[PDB]
């Protein structure tokens, strides 16, 4: 039996007790709910910071809302943190991810800026990356209404939001924006396809993220297998930005953050690989239900500060 | 300061170290879900039981959904418990109470019928109480799709299904279903007016069922004041069955059972009052995150038993 | 006309054939016979058991004579049943109770220590309570020649008897013996002043106890109307231990059960309220005479076994 | 045309300038002092530290020599640095690593044990390993002549040396001594085989480190080609130490690093990989000679900071 910390497997044993529908037998409206529950009740709650301000950007489809987190009200040039939500990219918006992102601001001390990016069924691939590309070259062009220069990006996501991480910085590197991607942050993230993988048939069931929530966000999606865009693990590593790969010993797709941090090594790109022990997916959105996942989320942090250098 | 246990209080901590939004600053389907997390997360797991098993009845609107729990594959005529479950007549379904129903199903050996009746505010009042009124006349008349004959029906339910318990009990005392109701048990039950209650003042923030939710509960459902339908501490008491009341002394609430229990002395009516010390509104299904609330529950059942002969 | 069963309508009429004399009319020595005479006919035969032993413990004006009664005559530690009889605080004593005491230690399985304290008019208010005061205390001592251990006590008596039980307990609660009140049972008592009581003027006259004795006895024992000992719905109610209250749809002081049962609620105490209908006062030792009273004690029976636990 | 730092292009065509003897047209002793004189003119000078001390410790085959470096005289108990030199297991000493190991013990302010251990031809495979296994036993027992208590040890190297430290964590993992192996960092190691590798064509002359002297050195060495302390990429990497790999972008062994590191990936344990770009094999020990690499230790040190938090 896998390792699994007491206070992961507690968590665990109340999910089983709820029982509840699947993704796909609840509406979508009841699909989304159920996430911005999961993580209302199980994650530390938000951090006070001088600014937290909703703004927008242009986007292909139209506007793209935005909110900025920062600790200080006044700041010089730097990095800005862009930050992209996890969800299967058809769940989640910016409430699900508002704790950890003012914890990532509170912690880095750097702004962070979160994209609300448009979701599937609605809007299937490549929406939600079309969003977070434009959002993203958007702060690396120090807009006025961002009230701070951006000297360079760091793109940070979980899961879908750790995919599209990787995608953003390769669209950037092929493309340079205003300033350059100086560090890239997928967490758990989905880069090679899960299907076949040791680890998505270890942690079929009973692991918060189930193999049933990630066909039914692929049905949604519609990424095609051989497009970069949809499975990053395809794209040119030969570039890649210093990289921090996070994953987690009990995830389905974590065999997708292996073979991308073993891809960038292959390529000889700097990268720190980092494998949380007895938690599961979704750890950075849990840490008041298992409290050891603060733990995991500041030892990220403490990785970003030393690649920022 | 009131006597809380120590393992409420520390249920209670953790709700307010979360901070969340009010049900009102929240979708609808955010405050139903948020719900179907609470007890989700907070209640025992099910009980095994030989039939668990989703079924149907008409009503006035339309097919009434129902869920069937017994410890039995068959039984001889005997009481048949109906249950209506807790959520202001605004939230909850038959999966927030599911694993209490099958509790009450083993402890009390008798088959439960749940009643997933609509709810407000897309059905304000009276739409709960026809359903529920509905879905006991059906469990009484003894049909064949239950599979089990009704010698009685004894109605049960939490916070808005003790108000239906208490209406569906005088409804069929007016006007009697095949059998007659041979208890009811009403918890934490609505059954006068809580405005102006001293318990109302006392518990208004931090003890689960808060003052504001009472208030959003009541915009939704719309009942009217003077109708014993929505009040029925208004009703005729002079024929009310032989009743189980139970509150709990942290509950903004409590006054209104009192009330009502105090009505029935009044009327020379056989009442168990039970007010459990120490825990919230909501005790029943909250059992693993406060595991003194299982004895809570264990002393309904033993005056269930005894009230039944 | 209100509702009276056949078996106890038919009582009444030979009653009411028989004719006899008022308390008033005659002697006390007649009087007190009379009633020995009525529960020795009216009353089911005592029940066999292994220990009917006379006893007897120190009290304020002298020693108090007790029985006790055990189907046992070697058991474990366990509550002691103290018994209060009725008859105004002026007629009853050991025997005119001895039978119905038999029958509570048969179907308990407890053993039942019953009070020969002092009456009125020789003895006027507060003599009986003194008296029932200490003897429910020296058996809680667990003393030596009371040959078993009380682990808790379960003060328990018919009409002024259930006023010395309420007034018992609430004296046991401001100042504890050496093993708290578990339980206590008030059959039909006498707990607020039936003076002006619907039930009092509804049932004056032609129903077992009339209001003339009512007003016999009142002159006799000289209770204070301001004190909680004489009226012990003036006593703090807030800590009463678990109770159950049984009156009888036809006392005329039916409401003074009412009322106490209301303040238990009231106070947010459990409490098992049970009113039998169609039967009068002194149902518990007519159990021959009119047969389904025998029913009616075993409801308070299983009430007590449940609310033991 | 790869890429080369400019200071580290300058180096590499004075040596092509000197056109000096190869490893084969030398004595053993000549290139050993040719070694010595490289190292001595190319590295930074010493650091100056409290501690400098001559220590030794009971080895297979006689005493191992050792020397402590320590910026404090004393110190609280914290993990101690195990250092393994490189040049091929045939040449280098206390030495030719002195500068570096002064370096690595002021900038961590932690103390630092070198390994003097025995030396291929005259004590090939596996000689070496065997003499660095036992001075990391010996120093992770805290001996009293070590004067400072290990909490843990890291092992580290460069080259031959990393070789030995990754060899030195396995044997360790499997048989543990009394303190855990808290983190290695192997200085572009030798992991597996490097013939047939893309590197070692590309890089086979005029990067400091040749093929040909790459085949000197194992002919000497002597290293079984299928014994994992001889090519421990061939151990068992599922419970590896946290590791830092640092590998240089022109190494003709660069390639052996990269596979390392993706083997921990694999294997699911945290790795930091870093490849430094633009500069040789031994940048750690050329700092004066080609200053940006005093920098690229410097990031080495970083990293070791953040790993072991
Ligand atoms: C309801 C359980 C958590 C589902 C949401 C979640 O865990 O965030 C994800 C985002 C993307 C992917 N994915 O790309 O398969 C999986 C998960
Ligand atoms: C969010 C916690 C409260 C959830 C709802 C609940 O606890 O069940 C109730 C049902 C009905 C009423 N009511 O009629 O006011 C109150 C509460
Ligand atoms: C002969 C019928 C009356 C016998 C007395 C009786 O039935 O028991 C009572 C005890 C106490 C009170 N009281 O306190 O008013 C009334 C009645
Ligand atoms: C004469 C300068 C190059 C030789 C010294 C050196 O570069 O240190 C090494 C140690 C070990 C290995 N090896 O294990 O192949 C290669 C190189
Ligand atoms: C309203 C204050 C709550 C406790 C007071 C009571 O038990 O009636």
């Amino acid at each position: 039996t896998p390792f699994i910390r007491p206070d992961m497997k507690a968590f665990l044993e109340a999910i089983a007790a709820m029982a509840g529908p699947t993704l796909a037998e609840m509406t979508l409206e009841e699909a989304r709910a159920s996430y911005v529950a999961l993580h209302g009740m199980a994650d530390r709650p938000a951090r006070e910071l001088a600014v937290i301000r909703n703004l927008s950007c242009p986007g292909p489809a139209g506007d793209i809302p935005l909110r900025l987190y920062d600790a200080r009200e006044s700041r010089e040039a730097g990095p800005v943190i862009t930050f992209y939500h996890g969800g299967g990219f058809v769940i989640g918006d910016l409430d699900t991810h508002h704790n950890l992102c003012t914890e990532i601001a509170a912690l880095m001390d750097l702004p962070v800026v979160a994209v609300d990016y448009r979701l599937a069924p609605e809007h299937p691939f490549p929406a939600a990356i079309e969003d977070c590309e434009a959002a993203t070259r958007w702060v690396a062009s120090s807009p006025s209404e961002l009230g701070r220069t951006a000297s360079g990006v760091i793109p940070i996501g979980d899961s879908a939001g750790g995919n599209a991480t990787i995608v953003v910085s390769q669209l950037l590197g092929a493309k340079p924006a205003d300033v350059p991607v100086v560090l890239q942050v997928p967490i758990f993230p989905l880069a090679s396809d899960a299907v076949g993988s040791a680890s998505l048939e270890a942690f079929a069931e009973g692991f918060v993220l189930t193999k049933a929530s990630i066909e039914f966000f692929d049905t949604a999606y519609k990424a095609d297998r051989a497009d970069p865009r949809g499975f990053p693990i395809l794209g040119d590593h030969t570039a890649a930005p210093p990289t921090i790969v996070a994953t987690a010993s009990l995830d389905p797709i974590r065999d997708s953050g292996r073979d991308y941090a073993k891809a960038l090594v292959e390529a000889g790109r700097d990268v720190v690989y980092l494998e949380m022990e007895g938690v599961t997916h979704s750890f950075t959105n849990i840490r008041a239900a298992v409290p050891s996942t603060q733990g995991d989320l500041e030892r990220i942090i403490a990785a970003m500060k030393m690649m920022l250098g």
